[PDB]
């Protein structure tokens, strides 16, 4: 977006203050370049963000990402990260890709600062052709956010399921990396979700099964652009509830036999959902790592097994 000069955190009131949170005039050198920034959070309260506005260069910038987090990579006006962004654990936000639609529900906030939430925002933006940097030109692309004070009746939260024996031997043809547990929380109502997988994955999907009925939380190429889609119908996950997840991967396309980690020759298969909770009730982060129920996979739809 436009190079600016003002101030990054404007107070809009007594509750409400916004947060520009912009590159400083960058100028990437190579291809596929990743920038961070952060911006420590002006309150030592509790507050809400219930709003995003991406300022990208739809020329420039591939995608970006917002993270929480207490400990940013580097104390820089701006620095490389190809590695975590945050020291601590990266709560993951906001996402933008260029190549598509940006989708939070009314009265929902993610609660930030007070004793427990983050205090500092970290930005990612992941540009992709120097060519159109060949003017030696500076992008100040970034979020704008949408602070409150005023305590949120809805607060988001993210839901990981990630598989942790994941190795593949190099022939297999299919293999099924399977998560599932038992929600034994209050309401969630999930609106979005991100999968993630390396080379060796074709489809990640991801379910609500209750009373033996498979509901679609999501359906994803995780070789597509890795950001954030839309619930098509939005879902809500209850106490009792199973969510199930599949990564189908293959053994055709690498010749060893690939194992976990974060750099790309590595193998993952996690999904992000992100929810929201009632205020009383609410969770900002829970975890699947197990498969409780493998036997109950058996009546998994067939959509999950065909890769598009
Ligand atoms: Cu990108
Ligand atoms: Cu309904
Ligand atoms: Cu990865």
């Amino acid at each position: 977006n436009e190079c600016l000069g003002i101030g990054p955190v404007t107070p809009l009131d007594a509750s409400d203050f916004a947060l520009d949170i912009r590159m400083p005039g960058v100028t990437p050198k190579e291809s596929d370049t990743y920038f961070c920034m952060s911006m420590r959070l002006p309150v030592d309260e509790e507050a809400f963000v219930i709003d995003f506005k991406p300022r990208a260069s739809m020329d420039t910038v591939h995608h970006m990402l917002l993270f929480g987090c207490n400990m940013p990579s580097s104390t820089g006006s701006y620095w490389f990260c190809d590695e975590g962004t945050c020291t601590d654990k990266a709560n993951i936000l906001y996402a933008w890709a260029r190549n598509a639609p940006p989708t939070l529900p009314k009265g929902v906030g993610f609660r930030v600062g007070g004793e427990t939430g983050s205090k500092y925002f970290v930005l990612q933006v992941h540009y992709g052709d120097i060519s159109a940097f060949r003017d030696n030109h500076k992008d100040c692309s970034g979020v704008s956010v949408h602070l409150t004070r005023v305590p949120q009746p809805l607060i988001a939260g993210m839901y990981l399921m990630m598989s942790v024996d994941t190795v593949i031997p190099p022939g297999e043809k299919v293999v099924n990396a399977d998560i599932s547990c038992q929600y034994k929380m209050y309401p969630m109502h999930v609106f979005a979700y991100r999968v993630h997988t390396h080379h060796l994955g074709k489809v990640v999907s991801g379910y609500r099964v209750r009373n033996g009925q498979w509901t679609l939380i999501g359906r994803q190429n995780p070789q597509l652009p890795a950001a954030f889609y839309p619930v098509e119908h939005p879902v809500d996950v209850t106490f009792g509830d199973i969510l199930a997840a599949r990564c189908v991967f293959t053994g055709e396309g690498r010749t060893e036999a690939t194992h976990i980690g974060g750099t790309s020759s590595d193998e993952m298969c996690n999904l992000y959902i992100m929810y929201y909770m009632e205020a009383k009730y609410a969770l900002s982060f829970m975890t699947c790592t197990k498969n409780v129920a493998p036997d109950m996979f058996r009546t998994i739809p067939a959509e999950a097994n065909i890769p598009i």
